[PDB]
């Protein structure tokens, strides 16, 4: 179902968000 | 059902990154 999908494109946005801010933490060293 | 509030963690936790994106990129003039 395309649920199925709206629900892997959110996960997939939080893990994007997550990893950016992961990112961000090590350049400024956090 | 425990699977709505679970779905709606994940929205949570997606507006929330979303938003300290957003406060970032304000910070850092973008
Ligand atoms: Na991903
Ligand atoms: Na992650
Ligand atoms: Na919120
Ligand atoms: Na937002």
């Amino acid at each position: 179902a395309q649920l199925e999908a709206k629900v892997e494109e959110l996960l997939s946005k939080n893990w994007n968000l997550e990893n950016e801010v992961a990112r961000l933490k090590k350049l400024v060293g956090e």
